């Protein structure tokens, strides 16, 4: 998929950052036990391990990390 701005749309299925490194789940709670999940931002797509932009951060979409000392990484979508 691409992404158009930050992102904020974006539905796609990049599942690792711009480092290569694979998401975790936006509902598991490890590595991270995330302040972003599907509980309480229902409406912000946040399926599967799949990045996200929930807070609309100029710096595009990024997930939660199974590096453990690695919290988050932005993900590198190509623009749309
Ligand atoms: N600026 C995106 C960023 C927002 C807070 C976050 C957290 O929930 O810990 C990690 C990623």
């Amino acid at each position: 998929e691409c992404k158009t701005g930050n992102g904020k749309n974006y539905r796609g299925t990049m599942s690792k950052t711009k480092n290569g490194i694979t998401c975790q789940k936006w509902s598991s709670t490890s590595p991270h036990r995330p302040r972003f999940s599907p509980a309480t931002h229902p409406s912000e797509g946040l399926e599967e391990n799949y990045c996200r932009n929930p807070d609309n951060d100029p710096q595009g979409p990024w997930c939660y990390t199974t590096d453990p000392e690695k919290r988050y990484d932005y993900c590198d979508i190509l623009e749309c």
